[PDB]
C-alpha cells in the first residue's frame, strides 16, 4: 500500500488535507 490512493482517505472520511475539515466541517460532524 505505501499509504497511497488518493481519493480523500483520513480517519475521518477525507483527504489529508481535508482532514483538518473533518471536524471542522461547520457542522455537528465536529468542531476543532
Ligand atoms: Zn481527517
Amino acid at each position: 500500500m505505501a499509504t497511497t490512493m488518493e481519493q480523500e482517505i483520513c480517519a475521518h472520511s477525507m483527504t489529508f488535507e481535508e482532514c483538518p475539515k473533518c471536524s471542522a466541517l461547520q457542522y455537528r460532524n465536529g468542531f476543532y
